[PDB]
């Protein structure tokens, strides 16, 4: 399971820039927001963050995504009004995925011994 | 390791759309292109692809990136002329990542069994 979770968490970075590339958003992009919602709040990602010592970080990303990022993205009439918000979100995701990395690689390489 | 290669290969998906979101590109974006080049041809991804049986797939994506995708992104005046090409390349990367991911898992399960 650890591997799939790194894939899925990393994919939120792509999904972030994919929504930016679609700005200004139309009704046709609702499926992309629901897909990103499903990924970001999946039990799979939460379980991964718990195992890897990153729950607080994941929660922060989730909160800002629902309460600032998405509303900003849906309000944006041009990419400039939200491009800095998205670049930083992807940097925060980079820290989360990097965190999943350290812990995950370790758990795999020490699966023996334990 | 493997977990790290899934992160790095996955990042190419984000890097592809970050370049689309910058269209029309300018000199200010040249670092974005070099960074994607560094990631796509890194010794880490190459070794991971070799170990996981995805080297031909990686090589194909590398060739497409160099011969078709970057040239297309550089000449685009608007996102509409190259957005489908970008999403397509990302689906090809999705398969590379899914490969790394499943093989890594399969290794896990073999150890388990």
């Amino acid at each position: 399971g650890s591997a799939h979770a790194i894939n899925k968490a990393g994919s939120l970075r792509m999904q972030s820039y994919r929504l930016l590339a679609a700005v200004p958003l139309s009704e046709k992009d609702k499926p992309l927001i629901k897909e990103m919602e499903q990924t970001a709040f999946s039990a799979e990602l939460t379980r991964a963050a718990e195992r890897d010592g990153q729950l607080a970080q994941l929660q922060g990303l989730q909160d800002y995504w629902r309460n600032e990022l998405i509303p900003a993205l849906m309000r944006a009439q041009n990419r400039e009004t939200v491009s800095a918000d998205v670049s930083q979100f992807v940097a925060g995701l980079d820290q989360l995925v990097s965190g999943f990395d350290r812990t995950t690689e370790m758990r795999i390489e020490t699966a023996a011994a334990l």
